[PDB]
């Protein structure tokens, strides 16, 4: 993942491709991204665009993150051989940049552990580095311990030893080789200082801190861990299977995705259980799909749907309509879905269905259909008043129904209006049960729903979206 370059401009790009690299040679990098590809020693620039779905390469495929692009591009012309990687730490956990020594000993020893480590631009020596580490309050048990980082002409060392290209390097080097001191302390580099989590009380100031921008370093910082997650999802790759996709690269990994036990290959869906109450991450629904959705409803006893966008969207088939007429009855497979009423509020419509496997009376159930329709066609709701009552609504819903099975969330590939709609809820219920007093880590929660679902949150615009949702909901609290 050392192939993405967030903080260089397109002639910096066709610089470095040029003289640094060699043919086959590229990099990422955002303006939406630019894929800089080298061919017949001239830099070729290609448009990866991100309405909020998806990640779209012209001429190429559909993806859910930028990695698995750039990895199903280095093997199946513009050839992907050598990636050129970046020597900037912006997007690095552990790099704090402009940062003073009290500064950094006042967070070691507030939210510090053992371990616990930072990287900062040098307050006293000019130019150089600092690397703060806790090794382990007031008892004195624990420390705080200073490394200083050389920097001389474009390389880093600790005094001594070896001379590294990037900070990542010397980091990456000393977190496997750990650096011991003269009467015997284990300098390890366990893991970088938290400083994303912060109480939900304190979300205003954190918010008016992030626009001075803050959000995109943060959220850049998080699309950085997205290589730690590249879990297996070859059910989905089965060829029986490739048609029941919506898009065949956004695919469900195998350790989350749901099993649909009704019974050749009967038991695929592209869908996931999300557990932070817990939901399913699904896509919207194709004609050869409608049954198999019905089959996982009633399979997991979900009795709430979130649908998150509308029916056709931009002249196209966003999700189809699995659900029958208004008073009408109609049977998908060997489920029946009796729609009994439907119900319009400003921001959304509400369907109340009667699902039941065909054959069986007492395995009927109301499955209530949240269907939000007031999301932009691109980008995100200037307000988030509409989506927060929504979600209010539908945890109400939820929480009245005895054993009900998980909320199914579902947008076009539904992984990222699904996943805002799912990570601002998981925040939202915190704040609701155990007040207005406990910690809040939006990119931690984020990339624990990440490691479920490929993909999920898949803009800065949503990224921001779900801080201005969180803030608003603390603030009307
Ligand atoms: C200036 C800076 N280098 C960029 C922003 N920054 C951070 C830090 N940590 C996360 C984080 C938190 C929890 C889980 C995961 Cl996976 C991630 Cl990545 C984050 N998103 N941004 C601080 C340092």
């Amino acid at each position: 993942r050392r192939w993405f370059h967030p903080n260089i401009t397109g002639v910096e790009a066709e610089n470095l491709l040029l003289t640094r690299g060699v043919d086959g040679s590229f990099l990422a990098r955002p303006s939406d991204f630019t894929l800089s590809v080298r061919r017949n020693g001239a830099v070729t620039h290609i448009k990866i665009q991100n309405t909020g779905d998806y990640y779209d390469l012209y001429g190429g495929e559909k993806f859910a993150t930028l990695a698995k692009l750039v990895q199903y591009y280095m093997e199946h012309v513009i050839e992907l051989k050598y990636p050129l990687n970046c020597a900037d730490p912006t997007s690095e956990r552990w790099f704090h940049g402009h940062l003073s020594g009290k500064e950094a000993e006042k967070l070691l020893t507030e939210k510090g552990k053992h371990g616990s480590f930072l990287v900062r631009e040098s307050q006293s020596h000019p130019g150089d580095f600092v690397l703060s580490v806790r090794t382990g309050s007031n008892d004195g048990k624990s420390k705080v311990t200073h490394v200083m980082i050389r920097c001389q002409e474009l390389k880093y060392d600790v005094g001594g030893g070896e001379r590294f290209d990037s900070l990542t390097d010397l980091v990456e080097h000393y977190k496997k080789n750990p650096m011991v001191e003269t009467l015997g302390t284990v300098l390890q580099l366990k893991q970088p200082l938290n400083t994303t989590r912060i109480n939900a009380a304190e979300i205003e100031s954190r918010v008016r801190e992030l626009s001075k921008q803050g959000f995109w370093e943060e959220f850049e910082t998080l699309q950085q861990q997205e290589c730690k997650l590249l879990y297996s999802r070859k059910e989905g790759q089965r060829q029986e299977n490739k048609n029941k996709n919506r898009y065949k690269n956004i695919l469900p990994f195998d350790h989350t995705r749901v099993v649909l036990h009704d019974g050749p290959v009967s038991d695929y869906i592209n869908a996931n259980i999300i557990m932070p109450k817990s939901y399913i991450a699904t896509q919207g629904c194709l004609q050869n799909t409608v049954n198999d959705f019905w089959r996982m409803v009633f399979q997991e006893n979900s009795r709430v749907i979130v649908m998150t966008t509308k029916e056709v969207e931009r002249g196209k088939s966003k999700c189809v309509k699995y659900w029958p007429d208004e008073y009408a009855l109609k049977e998908y497979g060997v489920m029946r879905v009796r729609n009994v009423k439907e119900s319009a509020a400003h921001d959304y419509t509400l369907r109340e269905l009667k699902l039941s496997k065909v054959g069986q009376g007492n395995t009927e159930r109301t499955v209530w259909q949240y269907h939000f329709r007031t999301w932009p066609d691109h980008g995100v709701p200037s307000d988030p008043g509409g989506v927060l009552d929504f979600l209010e609504e539908v945890h109400h819903k939820q929480e009245s129904i005895m054993d009900a099975g998980p909320v199914v969330v579902h947008c076009s590939a539904g992984i990222g209006r699904t996943g805002t709609f799912i990570v601002i809820d998981i925040l939202i219920d915190i704040i609701r049960e155990k007040g207005v007093d406990c910690d809040i880590d939006v990119p931690k929660t984020i990339q624990m729903v990440r490691s479920q679902r490929s993909g999920m949150v898949q803009t800065e615009a949503q990224y921001r979206f779900i801080y201005m949702a969180v803030q608003h909901y603390i603030e009307t609290l």
